[PDB]
């Protein structure tokens, strides 16, 4: 869990997060999004249906959680879509690996 933080952090620091919904969406439809932090506490599960056939074609728990890791200092997330990286070594080896 902590292995995210540091991926977030560094795609914030390169320009390449697309947060919330509707950009995950579109990121995901396209070769941009090249890993999908979603969650699993929702309303409906149809988001969670919707990233899960996307992805096939991580999961994870809570909204205010990945808001927190998101740039917002805090408004529900939903979901999150990393682009670029920016960075490797460290806990970047561990969670792909994984």
């Amino acid at each position: 869990v902590t292995a995210i933080q540091k991926v977030i952090k560094n795609a914030h620091v390169h320009d390449g997060l697309k947060i919330g919904i509707r950009e995950v969406i579109k990121s995901i439809e396209s070769q941009e999004a090249k890993v999908c932090f979603l969650s699993d506490v929702c309303s409906e599960p149809a988001y969670k249906k919707l990233i899960t056939t996307l992805c096939a074609e991580m999961v994870q728990n809570d909204s205010k959680d990945l808001g927190h890791w998101a740039g917002l200092f805090i408004i529900g997330a939903s979901s999150v879509a990393v682009v670029d990286f920016g960075e490797d070594s460290a806990e970047k080896d561990f969670l792909l690996s994984q």
